[PDB]
């Protein structure tokens, strides 16, 4: 759902589609509106978090859809983050869907489609070419960013459930947030009715798409969505 | 505004008044009803907190405003957590009143009236025979405590801007949180408006504090306070 253009050696336009994909492609549908509804979701994140000292690939805005970012040497990761039980929590702890956490779970999927992203450890991450001290850095930031995400999210009656991040090295060597923080890569659920906000009403044709990620919007901006 | 009444070896009463007093005794007053409130408040929050495993030294409730609460060997420690920029931390920091801190501050004070509860370090809490290993399990648990109580009083309108807490050992020396949870130990903030809703009312003429301090009840409760 997103397009990579290389501006050159150090930075990169990535543009969010209005393509919707789910179950390796085999579910596919476009909602108008959606690229531009998770490009502007992004952006706000990720000013967010830079403004609590997160290093994160955002440059800026280039039109409604676009942003400019970093270009980063990528750790093969989708690092997840978990504060409620959902999706496939459920089949490695025995807890029903819904049940809060004590503490936040953190993930690591090596991204590699053919493989369809297993769980590993930090022994396969090592593996993998990544040393226990950039996962632990990488931790960090994550349980962190949940933290702050977690938190601004609840104010606003929304219920930060779980959610994957991407990680990459910059010039210096430093780890940096990267890739998207939308209701593509998020579970949001209502605090009061507990409805999904995100991807999971596409998964599983559990109502309007368009009109959950509004509602998200709407929420955090206090305002209805521009285009 | 506490009295603190032994039952026995293991155990006292927690006694809330409704007598208010600041700057060292130089402004004084009673309100009618604060002592239940700060009693009640500090139930709400110890429950809370034992909810999640923190270890308190509540026990249960003997009347609106008195704790059974557990006999603790005390630390001589204010442990005190602050999220946002106010009191004293203004004195310290080159940061505006009402800045958001990046990360959760903890400052340790050495009770005692007479020096005024100086601020002190690691170095100094040793020499007042606090260990290492101590000190860095209560800013544990003092930062676990402000996680839980910001999160809570946030999804409610309230801003948990700095706190005071005590800790003390127990019979098999593990470290237990005790003294008061109360508007009288916390800044709280309405989100909205940024007013106080605690002692800084009381401190500083702001307002109406029995006012305030039904406030966060209510808000908490979302019940009229009996
Ligand atoms: N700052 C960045 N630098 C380099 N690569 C990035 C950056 N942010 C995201 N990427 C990568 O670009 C790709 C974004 O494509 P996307 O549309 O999400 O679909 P896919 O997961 O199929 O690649 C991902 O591979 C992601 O890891
Ligand atoms: N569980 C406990 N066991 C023993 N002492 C406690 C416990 N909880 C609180 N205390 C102490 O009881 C005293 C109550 O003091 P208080 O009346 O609140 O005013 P001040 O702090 O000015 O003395 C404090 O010294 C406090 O440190
Ligand atoms: N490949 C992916 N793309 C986008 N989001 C993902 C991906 N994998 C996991 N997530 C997110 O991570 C969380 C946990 O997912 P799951 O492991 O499916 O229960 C959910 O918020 C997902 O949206
Ligand atoms: N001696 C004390 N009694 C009660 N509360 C205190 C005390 N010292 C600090 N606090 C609390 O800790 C926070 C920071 O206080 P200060 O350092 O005075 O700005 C405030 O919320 C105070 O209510």
């Amino acid at each position: 759902a997103k397009k990579m253009i290389p501006i050159d050696d150090d930075k990169l336009i990535m543009e969010f589609k209005d393509d919707a994909t789910a179950f390796d492609g085999t579910k596919k549908a476009r909602f108008k509106g959606k690229g531009w509804l998770n490009a502007q979701l992004s952006v706000i994140f990720f000013k967010l978090l830079e403004e609590h000292g997160i290093k994160t690939h955002f440059i800026g805005v280039a039109g409604g859809n676009r942003l400019i970012v970093e270009k980063l040497d990528m750790y093969p990761l989708e690092v997840v983050v978990r504060n409620v039980v959902a999706g496939s929590l459920k089949k490695r702890l025995p807890l029903p869907e819904g049940y809060e956490l004590p503490e936040p779970i953190v993930e690591l999927y090596y991204k590699n489609d053919e493989l369809h992203d297993p769980m590993i450890n930090y022994y396969h991450a090592k593996v993998l070419g990544i040393s226990l001290d950039e996962i632990k850095k990488i931790e960090e930031i994550a349980l962190k960013v949940n933290e702050i995400l977690k938190d601004y999210l609840a104010k606003k009656g929304i219920i930060l459930v779980d959610f994957k991040l991407e990680f990459g090295k910059d010039k210096n060597g430093d780890i940096v947030l990267a890739d998207e923080i939308s209701p593509d890569t998020c579970r949001f659920w209502d605090a009061k009715t507990k409805r999904s906000l995100d991807k999971d009403v596409f998964r599983f044709d559990k109502g309007d798409l368009i009109e959950a990620y509004k509602e998200i919007y709407e929420r955090i901006t206090g305002e209805k969505p521009e285009f």
